[PDB]
C-alpha cells in the first residue's frame, strides 16, 4: 500500500483496460481510494506515456497535488467514493456496447444471470448531465447506492469495486452484457429476461461462495 | 497420461480459449476425464495465475482434494462425463454469441454444413436453471445424448470431444456457427437452412473421411 | 520458385490468414500452381503444426503424392486453375461474414468502388452443392469464369489472384465488402449502390494505374 | 522536423492504424504538412515493407519526386492542406464502420458528446464522385470547411489534426462514433441525440481546457 506501488497498478489497469478493448478513443481514467482523497490517471497524457510520477493525488477537499492536472472526469471519482464507502477503486470507460445503451438511454435487465455480480437485478443508466459537472456526479452518486456500475446516458460507464482487478473484472462484465442485449435486441423487443426471484436465488448463492 | 502433463494441457486450453475470445468474463472452465473422476480448473483463480498445482481431482463420487476448490460449475462437467462415455474433456464458456442465442432460447439450426461436427442437423438449447444445481446437470446430460455441444438458455456453452484440442476446436466452430445465425437473423427471420437429406450426406461423408 | 519456397509461402499465408481473422474454425485451404498441377495444404494438420514436408502436390490428373493427404477441398482448387488460365494462387476460407451473406444466397451489389478489384460489379454466390463433388466444382468454375472471387452459398468464400500475396488482399477485401452490406442491410433494405457507368470509370481506372 | 523523422512517424502512424483496425483492405495513406507541400506514403507498397526512402515529396503545383509514385489518393490530402490551412497532418482510411454509414450517405448527429472533437455537432458525408479526381477533391475541401473530419460517400473517410498523433486519435473516434451509430440504428430510428445548445456548452468546455 505505498503509493508508487498503488501508482502502477493504476497503470497496469489502463494498460489491460486497453488490451480488453474498453480503451476506445483513449477517453477512459482510473483511481483507487488513498489516504484521505484518491490516487487517480492525469489528463492529457495517453496511457504508454505513462510513469508513475504522472499519477496525481487529490485530498477530500477537491484539492491536487501542485504541477499536476487529474483526469478532466475526476469528480465522479470523488463521487463514487462518497456514496460507496466500502468502495475502493474506481474504472470509468467509453466502451463502445455500454455507450451504445446508453445512447438508447435502457438499462440493462436481466437477460444473464452474471448480471448479479453488479449487486441485483439490472445495471442503470444515470441521466446525462455535462461531464466535469456537480450535476453529473449527483446523478452518479444515486445510481451507484444499489449497485457497482452505472451507464452514462450519452456517454460511457463508471465500476466500482474493492480493488482494482475486480472492478476492471466487472467493468469488462458489463460490457458483455451490454454486447449482449444490443445484439438480442435488433431481433426481438423485448428481450426475454429471467425473473426477479430467479436473480433473488443466484444473489444469495454468490453470497454464499464467494 | 502424467496428472501434471494432464494439468499443464487444460491450463494450455484456458490460454488458448481466451486468445480466440470465448472466454470474456473470464468464466469459462476445463476438465478431462481422468482416473475415477476427473481433473477441472479451480474456482477463484484467474487463468494467469493458474499452474499445475492448482488443478483438483474430483473422483467419481463428487468428492474433491483437500484444501482445493473445483470451479463452481464441476457438476455438469460430471454430468456431461456420465451422459456420454465417449466424451475424455469437456469445455465450458459464456462466449457471447452463443449466448445471445441462448437467451433468444432458439437452437441453431442447419445454416451451414458444419454444423455436422456437432453430430446432427443442429446445436440444441438445454432449458434454464440455477448454475451449479442437479436440476441444470439433468438438462444437459439431455441435450448431450445425442449431440457434443449444447447452448444452456440465459447462462452460454457446454461442448465435449475425445481430447482438449478437438473439444476447443468445436466450442469455437459454434460460436462462429452462432455470430452466422444472428447476424443472418437481424437481416431475415426465418434464416434459409439445408435439407435435412443435405445434412444426412454430409454426416455420413464425415465419418468416411475424418 | 523452388518447391521449399512456394512451400513456406503457402504457410506464412495459413498463418497470415489467421492473424486477420478469416481463419476461423479453422478451415482454410490454400494453394498455388505448380508444375502440370498444385501444392496444397494437407487435411488433418493444424496450421500452426505445418512444415514444408506437410505440403502436397496434387499433379493435373487428380493423383496425389504418396503417403499424403491433400485438404479434402482440394477439387476446387483444380476448377479454379482450369478456369482461370491466369490464377497462379487460389485461397480459401469461411471467413465469417461472407458465409453470412452466403446463407442469404445474396451477390454483393456495388456498395463500395473497390468491389471492381475482383473484375466487376458484384461478388457471385455459387449455388450449394456437396462440399468435395464435382457439381460443386462446376458451380464454381463456372463463377469464376468473369470474377476472381466468388462466395459459395452455405460455405464460405473462394479467391484467386496472381500470386499469394494478391490472392490473401483479395479475399480480405471481400471479407470487409461482405461485413459492410450486412451491416447496412440489417438498417435498409435495399442499399444504395453505385450505378453500372460509375462502375464502368473505376474498372477502366484500375486498368491504367494498377 | 528533418525529413527522415517525419518520414518515421508517417511510418508509425500506418504500422498503429493497422493495429487499430482502421487499415483494413490496406487502403490507407497518411501525409504531413512539410515545406511547400507535403510527405505522403507511396502507392504499391504494403506497409510493412515500407522504409523513410519510400516516403514521396510532392511540392505545391501538384509535381512529385522522380522516380517515386505517391498515394493513388493524393489529391484530396493537396485539397485538406490548401482547404485548412491549420492542418498539419492528414489521415485516410477506409475504417469499416465510417464506411458503411457513409453507405448510407448520412451524417453522424450528436449521439456523444465527443463529436465535437471533429469541430461541432455532426461529422458530415461528402457526396461521391470517382477517387483521384478534382470533382471529389471540391466535395472533400468544401466539408472540411469547418469540420475536421468528414466520411465520404461509397468510400470511407478523412480526418485533420495539427500533428500525427491527434490526426489518428480522431480518425480512431469517428470510427468509434461511426460503430455507435450503426448499432442503436438497427434498434430504432432515428437515434435520441444530445441538443444543439449542449453540443454549445461541450464545445465551450473543450475551448476552456483543451
Ligand atoms: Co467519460
Ligand atoms: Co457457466
Ligand atoms: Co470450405
Ligand atoms: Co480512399
Amino acid at each position: 500500500m505505498e503509493r508508487n506501488k498503488l501508482a502502477r497498478q493504476i497503470i497496469d489497469t489502463c494498460l489491460e483496460m486497453t488490451r480488453l478493448g474498453l480503451n476506445q478513443g483513449t477517453a477512459g481514467n482510473v483511481s483507487v481510494r488513498y489516504q484521505d482523497g484518491m490516487l487517480i490517471t492525469p489528463t492529457g497524457i495517453p496511457y504508454e506515456k505513462l510513469t508513475e510520477s504522472h499519477i496525481v493525488f487529490i485530498d477530500g477537499n477537491g484539492k491536487h497535488e501542485e504541477g499536476k492536472l487529474p483526469s478532466s472526469e475526476w469528480r465522479f471519482h470523488m463521487a463514487a467514493y462518497q456514496s460507496r464507502p466500502d468502495a475502493n477503486a474506481v474504472v470509468h470507460n467509453h466502451a463502445v456496447h455500454c455507450t451504445a445503451v446508453s445512447i438508447l438511454n435502457r438499462s440493462i435487465p436481466a437477460i444473464h444471470y452474471m448480471i448479479a455480480a453488479a449487486g441485483g437485478n439490472s445495471i442503470p443508466c444515470a441521466p446525462y448531465a455535462t461531464f466535469g459537472t456537480r450535476e453529473l456526479s449527483e446523478h452518479v452518486a444515486l445510481a451507484l447506492k444499489n449497485r457497482k456500475a452505472t451507464l452514462l446516458q450519452h456517454h460511457g460507464l463508471i465500476a466500482c469495486e474493492v480493488n482494482l482487478e475486480k472492478a476492471l473484472w466487472l467493468a469488462h462484465e458489463v460490457e458483455v452484457l451490454a454486447q449482449l442485449y444490443l445484439t438480442t435486441l435488433a431481433i426481438t423487443d423485448p428481450v426475454p429476461v429471467l425473473s426477479d426471484e430467479e436473480i433473488a436465488v443466484v444473489l444469495e448463492k454468490f453470497k454464499t461462495y464467494g
